[PDB]
């Protein structure tokens, strides 16, 4: 188990049609950053690297992801001294 690292959570594994469940908003517990994903890796799949709060991390994207796609990481935003929240990675097609 790797608590101080990033998972394959990208698509937002939701039993629903499409969900993410964003939180920690307003009080700066949440975090937004971009992730640069190639179009072939966005459509087919592949791991891409994201510079986050913690540092360089490993983010495997879904085989349908699109420009603007919010890859929700839950409890992976700002730290507990700041107030623990969640972090989103906005897919940029390149």
């Amino acid at each position: 188990m790797k608590d101080g690292a990033v998972m394959v959570m990208s698509y937002g594994n939701s039993e629903e049609d499409g969900s993410g469940g964003s939180g920690g908003s307003g009080g700066s517990q949440d975090l937004y950053a971009t992730l640069d994903v190639p179009a072939p890796i966005a459509v087919v799949g592949g791991k891409v690297r994201a510079m986050t709060l913690e540092g360089p991390v490993e983010v495997a994207v879904p085989p349908r992801t699109q420009a603007g796609r919010k890859l929700r990481l839950k409890g992976k935003g700002f730290p507990g001294p700041a107030g623990r929240g969640d972090l989103y990675l906005e897919v940029r097609i390149t």
